C-alpha cells in the first residue's frame, strides 16, 4: 500500500538475511519480492533455509 523500500532489492541479487532463529546475518538469495508487505522470500545459501524477512533486515553483502 504505502510500503517505500528502505533498500532498493532485486530478484535473484544476494543479501545477508537476518535468521529469526539465531539472530544472526547469514547469506541468502532473493527468490521472490512482496512489496505489498515490504517483505521478501530469501533462501539462504549453501544451507537451505528459506524464510519471508523485510526488506530492513536484508543487508547488503559488504565484500569490500
Ligand atoms: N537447516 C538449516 N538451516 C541453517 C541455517 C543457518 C543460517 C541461516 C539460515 N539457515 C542451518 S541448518
Amino acid at each position: 500500500a504505502s510500503t517505500q523500500p528502505t533498500h532498493s532489492w532485486k530478484v535473484g541479487d544476494k543479501c545477508m538475511a537476518v535468521w529469526s532463529e539465531d539472530g544472526q546475518c547469514y547469506e541468502a538469495e532473493i527468490e521472490e519480492i512482496d512489496e505489498e508487505n515490504g517483505t521478501a522470500a530469501i533462501t539462504f545459501a549453501g544451507y537451505g533455509n528459506a524464510e519471508v524477512t523485510p526488506l530492513l533486515n536484508l543487508k547488503p553483502v559488504e565484500e569490500g
